[PDB]
């Protein structure tokens, strides 16, 4: 419409009704023209001793909006609210809205550096509805909306790897560049404004709990088995028998097993007792691809990394978190009391832990001569009747991942955590128009000098929710989160004396309890 | 309309439909000021030896817009789809849109 | 019908129509008269130093027809107009006929 109008209004607010919650977001961002208008070509060779460094990729002018964080959504006190009180959560709808737009030019005489409003000048927007491009927003990285509302927030540059030859930083023919101005997009001046509307596919609720029983301690404590284990040979090696007592369950018959696993480092915490002087990386776990050695930090499903009590805690497979923002390419060391450090204790019940070895096999045929063996296993994976729970959802932690299109796969759970989507919210990718510096003559050779503009405006983002109410029937009270500290010198989730947020804890959904 | 609000939108496409393919493309253009608002009479004499390089004419204040080439309307992409699988293509339909004027 | 009359034609043939390719395939096949008519046990015991080669089995009078190879129902320049331009395939239908018998 125009120059003075405003195109929308701010909306930050929770609303719960019965089964369902809205979530409404508003924040204000600042765009950078980066690349100076142009597309570059990006590549590496070994670094740090490692060729799974290397990689062949493009870095592009456009930047994204990444709204896949649980602290944009949420309040620390809603949080609270369903972690306590729900068995389960999962979204339904996403609505986006952009207005507000302010497109500034800056100049500099002299060293003045003056900043001025040009009216005339356009930014432009497009959804990525059909996946064509690659998708980037999964994989853990910094530049979402922000967990403080009055903050403001710079975008992210979009830039993708495509194929590199031999674990070196050159293409190969397979090796493919994507332009974002092949597709169409809106264009936008100060008076004009932008809309989406998302539905998320039907996906399994996450799970709010933690079990009450133990997997192999499930036949009632009262009553003997009507079955039979052999225990012996006599003198003559003849075999004998003896039936299962009631509560033996180290000796008992078993439906259902333990979910996969694979051993992992275990590192004492506080007091400890850790060894010396230890360079890491040499004995870290490790999966090969295409001729190069990778770590993958948060392991695969079916494991936990801590025991309860206990200060052993297995440092790849646990998530780990920094309560204050970084500066980009920090190289700064970081002791434990700087890291905010996860723990899936609620799990052991049906989690087989890290750091011990699985279990034992027979290694031999026994007979007159010989004795039997056994040997112990450092790694198992999926059997029939296996059961296990998933890793937990974090306030600061990841909402869902995008499944690979390969054709074939198992179980699709991502490991950071969340929930595995085949078709996920699209990417949004926002540009500055090149506007030209003055030209005087005419060349077949490509302008190369423009104006120098940034943009600034208004993200609303709104969310739907659905719950699964508790129906337990334990008489004795429940654990529950709660704001409890010992001659508190500040507030914890609140602003400093700088005006700079303070987040100390790390927060879980599982604190209610179920039978199994 | 106004100075606050788009004249028009970016649209860069190719659309295949049995029998008919449907090209769109998107450009930035920059104007100058030619000839400081004149015209002027334009002429040469014989050079490189040659009488059949000598011309009279004129040279105008205005400038033109060309898309007599295929990359102005094919992606490399696109063209490779079409060498591939066709005996014959033809043109039958044109429209052009200028907009987002800035002075 | 009759002797002097011909059961059926030769169709071989590719007919390609958006989302759809349909493949016609006719060959010429002799059969012999196996086992002189007779149902046979058949045996082995180990051969080539082992015991998995070892089996106890049939062998029948019938003949089989078996069309699970691609170059059955695909000329070589079909297949490669498929591999160039499409994400997936999967079948559909079959059909199938016996005809102009001769003993």
């Amino acid at each position: 419409d125009g120059v003075g109008n405003a195109s929308g209004d701010w909306h930050c607010d929770s609303t719960w009704m019965g089964d369902r919650v809205v979530t409404k977001s508003t924040r204000t961002w600042v765009l950078p023209s980066y690349n100076n208008h142009q597309y570059r070509e990006i590549k590496s060779g070994s670094v740090d001793g490692s060729n799974a460094n290397a990689y062949f990729g493009y870095s592009t002018p456009w930047g994204y909006f990444d709204f896949n964080r649980f602290h944009s959504h949420w309040s620390p006190r809603d949080w609270q609210r369903l972690i306590n009180n729900y068995w389960g959560f999962r979204p339904r709808s996403l609505r986006v809205k952009i207005f507000n737009i302010q497109v500034k030019e800056v100049t500099v005489q002299d060293s003045t550096t003056t900043i001025a409003n040009n009216l005339t000048s356009t930014v432009q927007v497009f959804t990525d509805d059909d996946y064509q491009l690659p998708y980037v927003v999964g994989n853990g990285t910094e530049g979402c909306l922000p967990a403080f509302p009055p903050q403001v927030f710079t975008l992210p540059q979009y830039g993708y790897a495509t194929l590199n030859r031999d674990n070196t930083e050159n293409p190969t023919e397979r090796s493919s560049f994507f332009c974002l101005e092949y597709f169409p997009s809106k264009m936008l001046r100060t008076g004009n404004n932008f809309e989406f509307t998302y539905n998320f596919e039907e996906v399994p609720f996450h799970s709010s709990f933690a079990p009450s029983q133990n997997l192999f301690k499930l036949a009632n404590p009262l009553v003997d088995q009507y079955l039979y284990r052999f225990v012996s040979t006599n003198n003559t090696g003849g075999v004998q028998f003896n039936k299962n007592l009631a509560g033996r369950y180290a000796n008992t018959y078993k439906n259902w097993f333990p979910g996969p696993m694979g051993r992992t480092q275990g590192w004492n915490l506080g007091s400890g007792v850790n060894r010396a002087s230890v360079s890491a990386f040499a004995t870290t776990n490790r999966m090969e691809l295409e001729g190069a050695s990778y770590q993958v930090p948060p392991q695969p499903n079916g494991m936990t990394n801590n025991l309860q009590g206990s200060n052993t805690y297995a440092l790849e497979n646990t998530m780990i978190f920094n309560s204050q923002p970084a500066n980009p390419g920090t190289t700064a060391t970081y002791l434990e009391g700087n890291m905010l450090i996860t723990s899936e204790s609620e799990t052991q019940p049906v989690n087989r832990v890290a750091y011990n070895v699985g279990g034992q096999m027979a290694t031999n045929n026994q007979s007159s001569t010989t004795a039997p063996a056994t040997g112990t296993y450092n790694l198992q994976e999926i059997v029939p009747g296996s059961v296990w729970m998933e890793r937990d959802v974090y306030l600061q932690g990841p909402i869902w991942a995008k499944i690979p299109e390969t054709g074939a796969h198992f179980h699709p759970s991502p490991a950071m955590g969340g929930f595995g989507l085949k078709h996920p919210p699209p990417m949004m990718l926002i540009k500055n128009t090149p506007v030209p510096g003055n030209i005087t003559s005419f060349s077949d050779v490509p302008v190369s000098s423009f104006i120098t503009q940034y943009s600034t405006g208004q993200v609303t983002v709104e969310m739907e929710w659905e719950l699964k109410k508790e129906n337990s029937k334990r008489w004795n009270p429940e654990i529950q989160y709660t704001n409890n500290y010992n001659d508190p010198q500040f507030v914890d989730f609140a602003p400093d004396s700088t005006g700079e947020y303070r987040s100390t804890r790390p927060i879980g959904t599982r604190y209610l309890t179920r039978p199994l």
